[PDB]
This record gives structure tokens, C-alpha cells and sequence, in this order.
């Protein structure tokens, strides 16, 4: 297939964290280093979002939007994925220099969120889910927030984001699967895309408040991380922007 030669062909490679293992584990440690990743993340995002197919069919005004607005839940979603593939959803595996023991998790005081993204994490394999089948729904991914105002050109994104729902749907549909086989796994497919949402949303207020009282707790920001955070993030919190939830 030629979408899908594209897709691996651009997954990105391992992005480190480049923490500093040997010294504690404080707070202030741990997310200065996770805000450190966000930043590093987001920079291959942004290389592997553009090189996307018909990706550039959006409006210059909407393609930088898409990818801000979509960051963490790709962050999360990705990143479940290699918590899985590694250590087989034990822990998290943010990067090979940042991996979540239960320690960690309780320490960067977001113990909770984590339980969900390592919850989420844990359907890749409930779900037998598939690397095909992963990286076509983390494309979809991309595509799934908005404003409610559309964007700058709506008619393209829709179009865009409606090929892309159908290249999930050549994918889980080309084996044993014929009628209530294909019509139970595209829900719970979609039905997983969902979830990240809501992680997505709890994270996006989580780092938002972090980076207002920033100074307060000496963790360290980043100028593009903290840029997005004060205006895109807020503009999601608000409900300016809203997810695009294929349920409910
Ligand atoms: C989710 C997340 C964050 N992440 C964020 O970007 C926000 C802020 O960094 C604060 C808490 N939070 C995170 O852990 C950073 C990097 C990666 C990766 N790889 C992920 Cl999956």
C-alpha cells in the first residue's frame, strides 16, 4: 500500500529526554525534563505532520494549528504505543532516558494521569491492536481537534480528515473480519481514539497551570512549549477549540 509506505516511512526515531538519571527524583526534576521532551517531541511532530500526505492541502494558517492543538494527544498516543511495545505497558516509556517506575508516577505529581496514559497504553495490547493499525489511527489523530468556529479553510481539513477515517477503515478490513467482525473492531478502534482526548484534556491543564506558577516551583519551560501552552492550550481549555469524538 502507498499510504501506508508514507506512514512508516516518516514515523519519527527515539527522541531522548536527556535527563539526568544519576541525580534524585524530585518533582521539579522530572518535569523539567518531561517539559524538556514536549519541547524535543514537538519538533518532530511538527517534521512529521507536514510530510504527511496531501497534509499541505491545508491552509498555512491551519497546518501550525493542527499540530499544536493535536500535540499532546500524539505525545500520548505515540508514547503509549512504545510504553507497550517496550516494557510491555508496565511502566512508561517516555524516552530510553525517561521511563516511569510507580515511584516516578507519584513523584511528578501527575500519579493518576499517568494510570490513565499507562491505561491507554495497555489497550494497544488488549485490543491486539496493530502497528498498521496504530500508526493510521495516530495520523487520524492529528485531525481530530478543531475550532467550533472552523478553521480558515474547514473544506479542506474535512476532506482530508475524511480520507484518512477511510485508510483506518481499508486497514482493520482486509482479513477474517466480515460484518459483526469489521463493525466491532472500528468501534472500539474509534472508541480507543476517544480516550486520548480526555488524557489529552487532563494533561493540557495540568502543564497550563504548571507554567503559570512556573516559578513558583522552579520547573523549567521551554519557548516553544510555553508559547503553545498560553495560546493554543488556553484557547482549547476555554472551549474556543474542541476534540472531534467519532462516539457520543
Ligand atoms: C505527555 C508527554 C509530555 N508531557 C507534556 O508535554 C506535559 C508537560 O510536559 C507537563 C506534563 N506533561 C507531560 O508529561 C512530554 C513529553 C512526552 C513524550 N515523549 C509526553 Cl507522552
Amino acid at each position: 500500500p502507498i499510504f501506508l509506505n508514507v506512514l512508516e516511512a516518516i514515523e519519527p526515531g527515539v527522541v531522548c529526554a536527556g535527563h539526568d538519571n544519576n541525580q534524585p527524583d524530585s518533582f521539579a526534576a522530572l518535569l523539567s525534563s518531561l517539559n524538556e521532551l514536549g519541547e524535543r517531541q514537538l519538533v518532530h511532530v511538527v517534521k512529521w505532520a507536514k510530510a504527511l500526505p496531501g497534509f499541505r492541502n491545508l491552509h498555512v494558517d491551519d497546518q501550525m494549528a493542527v499540530i499544536q492543538y493535536s500535540w499532546m494527544g500524539l505525545m500520548v498516543f505515540a508514547m503509549g504505543w512504545r510504553s507497550f511495545t517496550n516494557v510491555n505497558s508496565r511502566m512508561l516509556y517516555f524516552a530510553p532516558d525517561l521511563v516511569f517506575n510507580e515511584y516516578r508516577m507519584h513523584k511528578s505529581r501527575m500519579y493518576s494521569q499517568c494510570v490513565r496514559m499507562r491505561h491507554l497504553s495497555q489497550e494497544f495490547g488488549w485490543l491486539q491492536i496493530t502497528p498498521q493499525e496504530f500508526l493510521c489511527m495516530k495520523a487520524l489523530l492529528l485531525f481530530s481537534i478543531i475550532p467550533v468556529d472552523g478553521l480558515k479553510n474547514q473544506k479542506f481539513f474535512d476532506e482530508l480528515r475524511m480520507n484518512y477515517i477511510k485508510e483506518l477503515d481499508r486497514i482493520i478490513a482486509c482479513k477474517r473480519k466480515n460484518p459483526t467482525s469489521c463493525s466491532r473492531r472500528f468501534y472500539q478502534l474509534t472508541k480507543l481514539l476517544d480516550s486520548v482526548q480526555p488524557i489529552a484534556r487532563e494533561l493540557h491543564q495540568f502543564t497550563f497551570d504548571l507554567l503559570i506558577k512556573s516559578h513558583m516551583v522552579s520547573v523549567d519551560f521551554p519557548e516553544m512549549m510555553a508559547e503553545i501552552i498560553s495560546v493554543q492550550v488556553p484557547k482549547i481549555l476555554s472551549g474556543k477549540v474542541k476534540p472531534i469524538y467519532f462516539h457520543t
